[PDB]
């Protein structure tokens, strides 16, 4: 039940740090690559919707190259977060798909992310592809509004492994601390009897910060730090305190 | 609504963090007492039922005398635990509540924990007294076997506030990862629509130990920790609930 990449297992142990890189250009992506040589985390996700020139597949490869050869030894995640999902701007199908598979066939990333909800046939094609390639599918669904139901969170997860995801992932937004319950609940649920590889799940925003510091104990095998939000010697920190208690 | 005692304000900002004190003999509690005082914590609780003179009255107001002059600042919670409750040894009702009767009206504590399931008539008795001497109650119930119901808990939380407790207390025993969210959501469904004063809540065992942590989030207003299952080392509880707090 577990993912291996570049010598972090995820789906044992103590959930794995998440960090992101949310730079616009070369030189911004290049800086913070630097700054995160100071930083203990165990995953390096690029947000390439924060990137300004997404437009050019050579621009994006060259940066996602620049990001590589920064930090060789680290997973990295590919993640352009359409703005359908709470990221920074819009993306056609199809250029989100080229982008991807770029990504994916120019060995220059370990995992991609991919959204779900983009549409049945461009999953299967971008998952088979991804696969071929000795890359993982973190497949992903957001929620920035609200939360669903236990019922409808635990259906998408079960429906992100049936289409061949690596590691399921949902993020919800709750609106009252009982939503954040039901986020704890749903994935409970897939950690105790549907799930056979590992899966992702986070409440966002400050009343979903106990999500991102209890997927030990419910079924998360990782949570995002920053170098709501929580910074990655915090998170570390907690995450040993609970994995030793 | 909120209880202070000593300058500390007991359900307002982040969990009260307890520390039980558990000498067998009054040089165990002197000692503890003295080596104490260097730690971190909120409230001190006497674990009176691990006291193996608990037969003379005088040797446990003595013990917690000592307490006191050691810690003359802090918060001082005097905590019998039944044997019928997970305690360390059986005694009859009677020396139960002349224990607690003698421990409120000595001044030496803050605070006295009684035990909900210890009879209606008793425990309201045992209540007046300690408001009639300024000495708050926090109010218990455990099960050490199973996580009861979230409706079933909170019916034991509501009692203890209709029987004037000043501080709700339940612990219960997880048997599996979803009794803990069990414990959790019957927490906030006290915070949101019962509890109208400080409650306090946790699983226990290693599987519970989320909810010693959660409190600020959910609504438990205080939690325990170790000084030296599930009660982890008080630097590291303070560490968690800071972090939570200001996140
Ligand atoms: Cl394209
Ligand atoms: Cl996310
Ligand atoms: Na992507
Ligand atoms: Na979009
Ligand atoms: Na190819
Ligand atoms: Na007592
Ligand atoms: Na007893
Ligand atoms: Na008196």
């Amino acid at each position: 039940k577990t993912v291996t990449v570049k010598n972090l297992i995820i789906g044992e142990g103590m959930p794995k740090i998440i960090v992101s890189l949310m730079g616009r250009d070369i030189n911004s992506v290049k800086a913070e690559a630097l700054a995160y040589r100071e930083a203990t985390f165990d995953i390096l996700e690029w947000r390439v919707d924060h990137f300004m020139d997404i437009a050019s597949t050579q621009s994006v490869l060259t940066a996602a190259r620049v990001i590589r050869d920064a930090m060789p030894d680290i997973p990295l995640l590919f993640t352009f977060r359409s703005a359908k999902e709470g990221g920074e701007q819009t993306i056609t199908t199809q250029h989100y798909l080229t982008l991807n598979r770029a990504a994916i066939d120019s060995g220059l990333v370990d995992m991609i992310d991919l959204e779900l909800f983009t549409g049945d046939a461009d999953v299967k094609a971008t998952v088979d592809y991804a696969h071929a390639h000795n890359v993982y599918v973190v497949m992903s669904n957001h929620d920035f509004h609200q939360t669903p139901s236990a019922e409808e969170m635990v259906l998408r997860l079960r429906k992100m492994q049936a289409l061949g995801a690596d590691i399921p992932k949902i993020a919800v937004m709750p609106q009252s601390k009982h939503d954040v319950l039901t986020l704890l609940t749903a994935t409970l649920e897939m950690q105790q009897h549907y799930a056979d590889r590992p899966v992702i799940t986070m409440s966002m925003a400050k009343e979903g910060v106990i999500s991102r510091l209890a997927g030990e104990v419910f079924g998360s095998a990782a949570t995002f730090g920053a170098v709501g939000q929580i910074a990655v010697n915090d998170l570390r920190s907690v995450l040993m305190i609970l994995h030793n208690a």
